[PDB]
RNA sequence: AAUUGAAGAGUUUGAUCAUGGCUCAGAUUGAACGCUGGCGGCAGGCCUAACACAUGCAAGUCGAACGGUAACAGGAAGAAGCUUGCUUCUUUGCUGACGAGUGGCGGACGGGUGAGUAAUGUCUGGGAAACUGCCUGAUGGAGGGGGAUAACUACUGGAAAC
RNA sequence: UAGCUAGUAGGUGGGGUAACGGCUCACCUAGGCGACGAUCCCUAGCUGGUCUGAGAGGAUGACCAGCCACACUGGAACUGAGACACGGUCCAGACUCCUACGGGAGGCAGCAGUGGGGAAUAUUGCACAAUGGGCGCAAGCCUGAUGCAGCCAUGCCGCGUG
RNA sequence: CCCGCAGAAGAAGCACCGGCUAACUCCGUGCCAGCAGCCGCGGUAAUACGGAGGGUGCAAGCGUUAAUCGGAAUUACUGGGCGUAAAGCGCACGCAGGCGGUUUGUUAAGUCAGAUGUGAAAUCCCCGGGCUCAACCUGGGAACUGCAUCUGAUACUGGCAA
RNA sequence: CGGCCGCAAGGUUAAAACUCAAAUGAAUUGACGGGGGCCCGCACAAGCGGUGGAGCAUGUGGUUUAAUUCGAUGCAACGCGAAGAACCUUACCUGGUCUUGACAUCCACGGAAGUUUUCAGAGAUGAGAAUGUGCCUUCGGGAACCGUGAGACAGGUGCUGC
RNA sequence: UAGUCCGGAUUGGAGUCUGCAACUCGACUCCAUGAAGUCGGAAUCGCUAGUAAUCGUGGAUCAGAAUGCCACGGUGAAUACGUUCCCGGGCCUUGUACACACCGCCCGUCACACCAUGGGAGUGGGUUGCAAAAGAAGUAGGUAGCUUAACCUUCGGGAGGG
RNA sequence: AAACUGGUA
RNA sequence: CGCGGGGUGGAGCAGCCUGGUAGCUCGUCGCGCUCAUAACGCGAAGAUCGUCGGUUCAAAUCCGGCCCCCGCAACCA
RNA sequence: AGGACCGAACCGACUAAUGUUGAAAAAUUAGCGGAUGACUUGUGGCUGGGGGUGAAAGGCCAAUCAAACCGGGAGAUAGCU
RNA sequence: AGCCAGGAUGUUGGCUUAGAAGCAGCCAUCAUUUAAAGAAAGCGUAAUAGCUCACUGGUCGAGUCGGCCUGCGCGGAAGA
RNA sequence: ACACAGGUGGUCAGGUAGAGAAUACCAAGGCGCUUGAGAGAACUCGGGUGAAGGAACUAGGCAAAAUGGUGCCGUAACUUC
RNA sequence: AAUUCCUUGUCGGGUAAGUUCCGACCUGCACGAAUGGCGUAAUGAUGGCCAGGCUGUCUCCACCCGAGACUCAGUGAAAU
RNA sequence: GCUCAACGGAUAAAAGGUACUCCGGGGAUAACAGGCUGAUACCGCCCAAGAGUUCAUAUCGACGGCGGUGUUUGGCACCUCGAUGUCGGCUCAUCACAUCCUGGGGCUGAAGUAGGUCCCAAGGGUAUGGCUGUUCGCCAUUUAAAGUGGUACGCGAGCUGGGUUUAGAACGUCGUGAGACAGUUCGGUCCCUAUCUGCCGUGGGCGCUGGAGAACUGAGGGGGGCUGCUCCUAGUACGAGAGGACCGGAGUGGACGCAUCACUGGUGUUCGGGUUGUCAUGCCAAUGGCACUGCCCGGUAGCUAAAUGCGGAAGAGAUAAG
């Protein structure tokens, strides 16, 4: 929800740029007006906007003292325009900003386990071949024991021999520490992605 | 003539008496809100932001203090196209008056507010070291001179204020 | 909140005010206030009165009347008998407005009225006919004082809805 | 303010009904929905919730909320308490402070008596008068319980002397 | 929290927000006590015979079933209601039937009652043939009884033993 | 002196009898088979004299049904020293924070939710003490600079003002 | 010798 | 190839110089005790001695193989 | 009074620059610490090497110290260059 | 292979359609009329239309089309 | 090792200013340091000044710059007072 | 944390931006009580962080004063 | 009679630390750098299921395949152990193009503006801070852009010394201990006068055919080449609107470079003045020396930046992609 509080200088201002902006309500993010008003912004509307986390635009209006005391104590968003498609160019900008991100994945690493060994914190530990791609310290992690999800987790200990590693590319060794991974047998494939964003906006 | 003045109840316990709190019946208000609403008389009406203000009005008056004609309500002279003796038009302060100016009185009253002030204010009761426009009583003067200035004219700066 | 005060308390002389006075200076003394509450901190205009109560007391100071303080904020003085002056002056400050960008103006806690705040509180009205004030010999002019009217069941009282 | 025409025509609502507290039955619901100042009602026969009928109270008002006093002798001066309900410091010595045996004299401070002055008006109260009654307005009185000065009393308290 | 005191532990002075309608003292009656005293019962002790072990009868719980009808549940339910479930009893299950009815009562019409057999069908049940057509009888009918029809009704071993 | 000439369940075959009806689901009889069971754990029950123990007979319900219920008789014991205790009950007294009356009442940690509140490195404001800097306007004091219509003058200038 | 506890209204 | 002890029922356990009916603690299912629960008591199911080969009426107690666990060595991923 | 304070002589050596075939085999310039004490200094004496001394750094013992210097075993040995 | 012509609609198939008869989208995945035509491959038209593909008629006229095996070349080919 | 910017115990110690044996200029006294003369370039060393900005420099305010005396007034948390 | 690998742990403060610093959390790889634990006024040419002043440290260097460097005369090295 | 099992059997009889170290050797053997290689990494290409509403190839692209570079992680041990100084920073750079900006084009699922992808192009340009030793990284805030790599991971006979491999000390951890950690923490000597090559400047000799003084031509070489914003065209083309151009002109900036002191300023120990202490010129007065030019205030010329003038071009030829 993207709540308003619109205030403009003459009612057909106001009952114009109302409709304007509800026509443009998007099923995934909508819009609502909690205050419309015609004169200049006021401490009534200073506290609504301030009550929930609204925008306090005004057409052509300015805030007075008493307004003004509360919008400096606390800082809202105040927003002046002097044009409706001005003022409908930044609804629409805040209506795409409060989208998702879309998380997406990507398979980046992935390695066989072999030769289970044991640990005091993590309890056992896998001893992995990397076959192809990276495998990064703290990523999230798929594991299949013959193509089925039996593990969702993060990947937290990467060692090699005796040394903590970042990182570990394909064609080496490597060690994976995960203590609720406990039905740890040879065999299983891990696979690490990562997660990647594509920001979707309104159209 | 002016002193005709005083009521209790519910609630702790199986029940009782105490102690002790809470609650109710009364009166009152600069009240607000809900439902409803015919008339009249008297009174009251920003208690919060001593927060900010558009617009109009709320302190003027004296020509019997004095220069004056900027309005113009009269009159007279004169010059004139003449209604043919009655009109008109420039001077003229004689004039009923009077914009602007000097001068006198008033603007310290009336009106508004309760910020500040814990006594430097207020109430009560006293005092001595004081002034007092206008209003009133009494006793006495009110003689003779001087130099300026506003207004008004001639220039000049100004968008305005000046 | 237990200690507080150096012009602080007293005296001589000068100065100053309408008037007494550390009111103000020079000098001399070390004094003065405080447990009967000084100093410090919080709150608040005071009274006649109003409410309540049998009384004593408790709460309160809205209207009317007396006194005090203030006039956008801070400061100062002039004029005047009387002001350290609500609709005066000067300086400084915050804010607002006009501008030809050179420069200027403003103070509703006066009567109406507007924005804002609030549960909440009215007409941008008529007249100086009466009373009372300012000027004037008077006539007369001015007077949002005042007299009236408009809005509100806000209160008390009276009548009707046969 | 008086007169004339017509016509019951234009004019009644609010709260409450278990006890406190004046006023009872039915239906719906079934610890749900709801009521509630206190005690507290509602879990299938509710005088306590919702509706209807009936009744009680007030009336152009009625009810709710806010605030003060009363009831509250529940800050007890009038007018309370501390063995066990709250409440005697663990005990003692002692400054300031409070109180103090008996005889006389004196003072006259406390105390009491009389007089004078004062205690604004309005408001409260008594007797009257005017708005068609009332509210309201208004004449006189009383009160204004206080404060100051003067003149006296000397029982008691205080001071001084013995 | 602040102040003072103490090496420390802590001591002394001493609130507010918030929450409840009570908290509390003395005494009365009862109950209870791993308080005391006295007394009684096949209560214990001293004995006999048992149950709990095995087979069987019966009831109950549980389970299953179309139904396994409904009750009764520590002592004080469990050979209990039940002093007699193969039909009935018997409500419960599945099927087949009826709607003023199996039973009481009001009304109309028809028909003696009853005794004999036959078709279908598990039966109930429908569907025929028979036989019979008597007492009172005011000669339009009643009383004993049968069939059909309408409406008041009849009916419930359905719930609440709080 | 044994799983037996004890023990009788189960089971097969064959029969008697009530009743419309013995298969779900009756009683009795003849032949055959002959399980378990050789005195029974914790625990628990009745009985003090014709009692217990054991042995037969009858009745109700009922067409047909008992090891159940009710009822009659034959044979016929052991042990009770005593109230120290389990259970229950009665009386007197005592303690109680109990009165849905000990199957009462009631405490604290811990888990969850909500409300107010203390400490807390810090952050943002208001007021104010002390010590300094700062000096608009105004008032007062002092003035080798400039300027000046009222008074004086020797007419050159003085006094005084700005 | 030991001898706990008792949902709410 | 790595130093010792082991492996009894669902879990933990007794039989060692003593190779003779598989027993005892806690668990499961019952019964009793109590107004009821806990506690407590009485009972029942439950077994190649970890798994095989020599020895032997006999079974880790006399031995030899296989498998598993643990004291450390067990690297350390 | 003080293992008190500031600060010269005096005793140290924390920072920087220079120097690094130096003026010097550790110094110069500018700063810096203590400065009546566990202080500093002159003269003389004692402790001798698997030993001494050490408010401890494996520090010092004549520009040399995880075992001083001089002479000897000695032409030690060197699977090494 | 060019050029001169046909190269369409039985039938807006149902439907959509700015104005869809093959071409903006679905079902339909068939067949006559026919020298010759697929209820159609597409540019195009505010859909047809205009203009085109397959097939065939005429003019022109002798070569033309696509595979296999082979020699040598071309691109793929950026570094201090 | 040098005619070496180093080290070396004691005694005397004047004037002006100054608390002073610090520091500055002088007296008595002693010295100009055993290669010079020119020029007035990068670069190095030792110094002075610097518009506006003022740590942005750097591992780091290193180094520089800055403060600096006597008298009087005044002075916080904390504290073993 | 002079102790914490993961690690620049998470939250708050400070900045504009803070792997450093200060205050907390406790998941203490791998604190802990005379190999002392936790505090602590004063002290320190001790380690870390922040602020005022100050500045050529720096943006970005410029000019100037001396000693060398350069030229002339005398003497006259060194590593390799 | 020996698990002399290290089994041709050094003794009947035997474990460790050295960062306090020392000697003799080795590039017969590791760490830094070079060399070979290219598994891995980076870049390119082949096929095309599928996504993309329809549609493989606007943009991506599964399962698979083929190459380039030398560029990361690796392999080898060929050079250097009678010495090739190692991370980061400062100063100074130079090359490649697989192009970050600027320039020219094709395609687009390109209406305009703004974008995506590919081709040509190396002339010029390509950030300051906060934190960390930090290259990198995150963050703040700019720019047209804040390019990727080679050069002994360029550059210590140029500088630094923060990290890191000496000696001191401590924490955690391991060990009985000496001690150790590729864990942390505080402190801790950076030498060289340039012979040759090279490079930046500046001279002498001879030659060029009689000698000498001048002015030239120009084979050849070097320097330079960056770019923002505002206005007009024009609120026009395009679009429903919002918004908003190509092409072509003008003006004013940032960074960089050259020149020059007319101006604004710095410096100006060679000019003038004020002033503290002290000494001297016989003394007063007036002067001089010393104390950083004693301290300080101004300031001529010259040199200078912060000051003010100019520059990058237009044009022509032959071309790359197209
Ligand atoms: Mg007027
Ligand atoms: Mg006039
Ligand atoms: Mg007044
Ligand atoms: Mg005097
Ligand atoms: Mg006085
Ligand atoms: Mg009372
Ligand atoms: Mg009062
Ligand atoms: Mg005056
Ligand atoms: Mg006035
Ligand atoms: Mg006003
Ligand atoms: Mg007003
Ligand atoms: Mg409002
Ligand atoms: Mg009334
Ligand atoms: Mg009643
Ligand atoms: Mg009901
Ligand atoms: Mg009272
Ligand atoms: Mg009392
Ligand atoms: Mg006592
Ligand atoms: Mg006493
Ligand atoms: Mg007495
Ligand atoms: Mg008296
Ligand atoms: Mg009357
Ligand atoms: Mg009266
Ligand atoms: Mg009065
Ligand atoms: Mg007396
Ligand atoms: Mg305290
Ligand atoms: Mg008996
Ligand atoms: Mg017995
Ligand atoms: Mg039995
Ligand atoms: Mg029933
Ligand atoms: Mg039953
Ligand atoms: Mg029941
Ligand atoms: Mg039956
Ligand atoms: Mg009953
Ligand atoms: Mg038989
Ligand atoms: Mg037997
Ligand atoms: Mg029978
Ligand atoms: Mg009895
Ligand atoms: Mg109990
Ligand atoms: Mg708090
Ligand atoms: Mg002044
Ligand atoms: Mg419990
Ligand atoms: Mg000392
Ligand atoms: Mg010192
Ligand atoms: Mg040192
Ligand atoms: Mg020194
Ligand atoms: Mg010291
Ligand atoms: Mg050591
Ligand atoms: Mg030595
Ligand atoms: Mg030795
Ligand atoms: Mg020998
Ligand atoms: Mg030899
Ligand atoms: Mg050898
Ligand atoms: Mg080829
Ligand atoms: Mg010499
Ligand atoms: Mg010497
Ligand atoms: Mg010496
Ligand atoms: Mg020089
Ligand atoms: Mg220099
Ligand atoms: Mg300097
Ligand atoms: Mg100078
Ligand atoms: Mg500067
Ligand atoms: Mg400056
Ligand atoms: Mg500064
Ligand atoms: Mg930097
Ligand atoms: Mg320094
Ligand atoms: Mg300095
Ligand atoms: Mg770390
Ligand atoms: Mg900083
Ligand atoms: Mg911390
Ligand atoms: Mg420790
Ligand atoms: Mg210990
Ligand atoms: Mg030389
Ligand atoms: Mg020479
Ligand atoms: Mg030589
Ligand atoms: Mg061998
Ligand atoms: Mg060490
Ligand atoms: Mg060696
Ligand atoms: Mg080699
Ligand atoms: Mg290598
Ligand atoms: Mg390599
Ligand atoms: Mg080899
Ligand atoms: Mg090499
Ligand atoms: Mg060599
Ligand atoms: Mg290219
Ligand atoms: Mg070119
Ligand atoms: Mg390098
Ligand atoms: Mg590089
Ligand atoms: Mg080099
Ligand atoms: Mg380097
Ligand atoms: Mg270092
Ligand atoms: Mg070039
Ligand atoms: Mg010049
Ligand atoms: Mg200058
Ligand atoms: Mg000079
Ligand atoms: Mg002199
Ligand atoms: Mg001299
Ligand atoms: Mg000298
Ligand atoms: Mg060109």
């Amino acid at each position: 929800e993207v709540n308003i509080v619109l205030k403009a200088d003459v009612q057909g201002s106001v009952e114009a740029i109302s409709d304007s902006l509800l026509k443009l309500s998007t099923d995934e993010v909508k819009v609502k007006i909690i205050g419309s008003g015609v004169g200049g912004i006021t401490e009534t509307d200073a506290t609504l906007a301030a009550a929930s986390n609204a925008i306090l635009v005004g057409f052509n209006v300015r805030a007075d003292a008493s307004a003004r005391k509360v919008i400096e104590a606390e800082s809202l968003d105040l927003r002046y325009y002097s044009v409706i498609y001005n003022l409908i160019d930044e609804v629409k900008a805040a209506m795409s900003g409060m989208l998702s991100p879309e998380l997406k994945q990507q398979i980046i690493g992935l390695a066989e386990v072999r030769d289970v060994f044991k640990s005091p914190k993590f309890g056992a530990i896998a001893g992995c071949m990397v076959t192809e791609g990276v495998v990064k310290r703290h990523n999230p992690i798929r594991v299949l024991r013959d193509n089925v999800v039996i593990y969702e987790g993060e990947l937290e200990s990467l060692r090699r021999f005796k040394d903590d590693v970042n990182e570990v590319r394909n064609g080496m060794e490597c060690g994976i520490g995960v203590k609720n991974y406990n039905d740890v047998r040879t065999g299983d494939v891990i696979e690490v992605f990562e997660i990647i964003e594509i920001q979707r906006t309104i159209a």
